[PDB]
């Protein structure tokens, strides 16, 4: 464990140098600077809150104006692999309220994807579903679980919708904007 | 004599206890150790919030930059420090005196889509009834500034010759939220 002096030291490591390279920090002065630093940081938190509200409004504005800019080349789009995939199984992930562990069929192969859909989707809703994923991703550990790929979604608000093919097609089918 | 020679450790720790958030569980035991540890954790949390806020701010600055260089007309060059100032027509919805000051007025302003609260130094020269209903020019993009516990969002413009103080209005009717520009060709 750590004693009172230990934590007062740690508080000493957290606070601002306060310039004036010649002063010595005792317990009481470290605690003084700590109380004051917490108050300062709280004022800052207020300002930051307001700033964040305006930030969300700006995100809205940006999506909408983004509707008005088309600069995307077909090559850059081809840099993404979007695939239809089937849900063989879906599981809740211990310690996480936001996570579902998904087992997906690409046809020939299986993929494991840890997704942020747990609030909006039950494993029973998902199992058997054909959904759209971003297929080309180096595997990465999420919450202790290796995950290959991200699943597409429309966030729309505080809800979520996955993305599905309108008609039934075989898993592994690539999505394309090309005419053929 | 008789007196021992400003606050001790436990007073400071009580204070830190005042500053930190509650556990929300009644069985919880707050001793000096838990208060100090919670203080360390709270400080780190606040620091992370601060850095995140800084990143948000930086990116908003960049969006502002991109927008300003988009708005750019071929006639305006070399004026950038002026273009950075966002001058707006705002309509005064309400004004009231500020308790404790005879200099200050609190103004509620309409920018069109949004409203702003701004503290102005004009109370000596202008009455509330004089200002209400009128369209004035403000600097809208100034960082929010706390004055008398009021957050002033932007500041109004005023001109003084040393004798008289005037606010700044458009010569003709313009819609509130109108952005001011240099008239050039």
């Amino acid at each position: 464990r750590f004693n009172i002096n230990d934590r007062i030291k740690e508080l000493g490591t957290l606070i601002p140098k306060s310039n004036d390279p010649d002063m010595r920090w005792n317990k009481g002065t470290i605690l003084k600077a700590s109380v004051d630093y917490i108050r300062k940081l709280q004022r800052e938190q207020q300002r930051a809150k307001e700033l964040e509200n305006r930030q969300k409004k700006l995100e809205h504005a940006c999506r909408h104006l983004l509707l008005r800019i088309q600069e995307l080349g077909i090559e850059d789009f081809l840099k993404v692999d979007l695939r239809v995939a089937k849900v063989l199984s879906a599981e809740r992930v211990e310690g996480s309220e936001k996570l579902l562990k998904l087992t997906l069929s690409l046809g020939d192969e299986e993929r494991t994807v840890v997704a942020g859909i747990a609030k909006y989707y039950t494993p029973e809703e998902l199992v058997g579903k054909k959904i759209v994923i971003v297929a080309n991703l180096k595997p990465r550990k999420i919450f202790g679980i290796e995950s290959q790929g991200m699943i597409l979604a429309a966030s729309d608000g505080e809800n979520l919708s996955v993305i599905v093919p309108d008609r039934d097609v075989k898993e592994g089918a690539k999505l394309s904007a090309a005419l053929e």
